[PDB]
């Protein structure tokens, strides 16, 4: 708002990252998993670094240096930081690698293995991560499932700033996450990211399906208008729902808090299966913690990788 932003903004060198392997891509940039020897540290810190696409036409590097900046800003358990730029050609971002990938696409690989407990805590450490983004008023602008990454099963964090932006602030568009309001007169505020939030957790709590499948985004705001919403997963009681219908409200400032949000979902969080109706979910085990490639008794995850 008008307090000093002093984060360091880190210079990195090409000459700092040894294995690099591509990690996905789409025209809309390319992300690539990697390691970072930070020079006279012993420490090997695996990160991603995303170099967007658009060979390097300015108006590139002038939207992913924003991104940087915001990247560069936060400091929570439940947002990514940026670790990092390296200059050369365009312009890279380095950040913590999330070893198991955006969200959306692990609910959808794990849709048989994913327990009740999962679910909603991811609920509750989205709403903490986007609570914190809205103390230092950011406006997130691209919540979904695909823009919140697993560091572990246990941890996600969220990621994507290239439209974050200060509430109050003038400045693709996501149309099925995206708030009335937003449609129609372009407001953006944290009660819209609130809407969004709905919207993944419905992906979630859907174990990855497509919002508004059949419709075309061109008549989106249209059928919200006339009071349609997305419907109520099998797996979600009217508990749960009714939280969603709540973001979906017509009234912003009616919508929840990410901070009631949290709380709503914590509570819930200790009884899973009373909210959460998922066929078989007890024993429902995954994963845990990373591995591979030749030495590695030097890893050090990045959030153990503090400077002062
Ligand atoms: C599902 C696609 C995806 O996002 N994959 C992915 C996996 C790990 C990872 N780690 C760290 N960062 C990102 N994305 C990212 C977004 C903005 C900036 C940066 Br440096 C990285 C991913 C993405």
């Amino acid at each position: 708002g008008e307090a000093p932003n002093q984060a360091l903004l880190r210079i990195l060198k090409e000459t700092e990252f040894k294995k690099i392997k591509v990690l996905g891509s789409g025209a809309f940039g390319t992300v690539y998993k990697g390691l970072w020897i930070p020079e006279g540290e012993k420490v090997k810190i695996p990160v991603a670094i995303k170099e967007l696409r658009e060979a390097t036409s300015p108006k590139a590097n002038k939207e992913i240096l924003d991104e940087a900046y915001v990247m560069a800003s936060v400091d929570n358990p439940h947002v990514c930081r940026l670790l990092g730029i390296c200059l050369t050609s365009t312009v890279q971002l380095i950040t913590q690698l999330m070893p198991f990938g955006c969200l959306l696409d692990y609910v959808r690989e794990h849709k048989d293995n994913i327990g009740s407990q999962y679910l909603l805590n991811w609920c509750v450490q989205i709403a903490k991560g986007m609570n914190y983004l809205e103390d230092r008023r950011l406006v997130h602008r691209d919540l979904a499932a695909r823009n919140v990454l697993v560091k572990t099963p246990q941890h996600v964090k969220i990621t994507d700033f290239g439209l974050a932006k200060l509430l109050g602030a003038e400045e693709k568009v996501p149309i099925k996450w995206m708030a009335l309001e937003s449609i129609l007169h372009r407001i953006y505020t944290h009660q819209s990211d609130v809407w969004s939030y709905g919207v993944t957790v419905w992906e979630l709590m859907t174990f990855g399906s497509k919002p508004y499948d059949g419709i075309p985004a061109s008549e989106i705001s249209s059928i919200l208008e006339k009071g349609e919403r997305l419907p109520q997963p099998p797996i979600c009681t009217i508990d749960v729902y009714m939280i969603m219908v709540k973001c979906w409200m017509i009234d912003a400032d009616s919508r929840p808090k990410f901070r009631e949000l949290i709380i709503e979902f914590s509570k819930m969080a200790r009884d899973p299966q009373r909210y959460l109706v998922i066929q078989g979910d007890e024993r429902m085990h995954l994963p845990s913690p990373l591995m591979d490639e030749e030495d590695m008794d030097d890893v050090v995850d990045a959030d153990e990788y503090l400077i002062p």
